[PDB]
């Protein structure tokens, strides 16, 4: 009941320890440490009437939709019928209210000269501005930017199948559609885990890891619901989000408009299908591996996946991927 300063969420030590790790209009993020574990803070300004990145300021309402989401995919890895780690874990949130601490904006600047920004520096903001901080887990690095450090195609069909049971676990407990899984909100870090654990409508099942696991991020698109109360981005009446060409994520946003007919509050996971073919199409044929499939073994993967790419899209959801179709078994 009130806003609390940064000091609350980001004391000095977290603070200190603070490096920007990625961007967009409506959130910057930095990695820090507390208990010796790296956590990942999102903060996005809102309520205020200044452009922010060329775009006004959400306001709380509009980015509370965002937030719901995130809690209820977090819940997920302590549920029992279906059961899921595969989304990025949320550790608290707080509104705050005060200017950019300095120490971050040092952070922002190494960013900048470092990697670039297309973001204004925040420095113009004053003491009454409200933020939204959230407190993630640290999901380690996107997709997109290891394009060309994976090791083979066996971790490709990890991340596949890392990807379509963490879907499909939210498909059958919150009607869930994530709406923009390009790979930049795909996230990949180290686990020593050889095997990862989901439980789909009650039955429980495994999926090797490559040494990696999968965290899924950003949910400025996703729809779900719980009772019969929808929450989503009603995305309608924007026209600059089918027209993008290019790629073919691009393509996507108008595919999902044909199966959904323009109507976003419904409920149609074939949206996650056309993702997560969209990411198959990237690993088939814009990431590079070290090691190139040589082996039986290996080759059958390669075939299998390039089989996962031209059937996928006959199967009605990613809860049907994963429980009917050959790649999985
Ligand atoms: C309302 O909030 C809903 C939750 O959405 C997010 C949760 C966590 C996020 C990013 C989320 O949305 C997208 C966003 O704000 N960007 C700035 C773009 C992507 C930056 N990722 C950078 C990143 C690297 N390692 C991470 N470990 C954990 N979380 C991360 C990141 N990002």
């Amino acid at each position: 009941k009130g806003p609390v300063p940064f000091s609350h969420c980001l004391p000095t030590e977290k603070l200190q320890r603070c490096e920007k790790i990625g961007e967009g209009v409506f959130g910057e993020v930095f990695q820090t440490i507390a208990d010796h574990t790296p956590v990942a803070i999102k903060i996005i300004a809102i309520e205020g009437p200044d452009l922010v990145n060329g775009s006004h300021q959400k306001t709380f309402e509009e980015i509370l939709p965002e937030i719901i989401i995130s809690k209820e995919l977090s819940l997920l890895s302590g549920e029992v019928c279906n059961r899921t780690e595969g989304f990025i874990g949320l550790n608290s949130v707080h509104c705050v209210q005060g200017s950019y601490p300095p120490l971050l904006l040092k952070a922002w600047d190494h960013y900048n000269s470092t990697k670039g920004s297309a973001n204004d520096r925040p420095d113009f903001f004053k003491d009454d501005q409200l933020f939204i901080v959230l407190e993630f887990e640290f999901g380690g690095i996107d997709l997109e930017q290891m394009r060309t450090k994976l090791s083979s195609l066996a971790t490709a069909k990890s991340i596949l199948h890392q990807l379509t049971a963490s879907l499909a676990v939210a498909e059958a407990s919150l009607r869930f559609e994530h709406r923009d899984l390009h790979w930049g909100n795909v996230l990949l870090k180290k686990t020593s885990l050889k095997k990862l654990h989901y439980t789909l409508n009650g039955k429980s099942s495994t999926i090797p890891s490559c040494g990696l696991q999968v965290s899924i991020i950003d949910y400025t698109l996703s729809r779900l619901e719980r009772d019969g109360i929808v929450v989503f981005c009603d995305v309608s009446m924007d026209e600059d989000l089918f027209t993008g060409d290019g790629d073919y994520q691009f393509d996507i946003y108008r595919l999902m408009k044909k199966e959904n007919n323009n109507r976003w509050g419904e409920y149609h996971p074939y949206s996650n299908v056309l993702w997560l073919h969209y990411l198959t199409d990237k690993m088939l044929k814009q990431m590079t591996f070290k090691t190139k499939c040589n082996t039986p073994a290996m080759k059958q993967i390669k075939r299998k996946i390039q089989e996962f790419h031209r059937t996928m899209l006959n199967f009605s959801s990613a809860t049907d991927l994963l429980c009917q179709h050959s790649l999985f078994k």
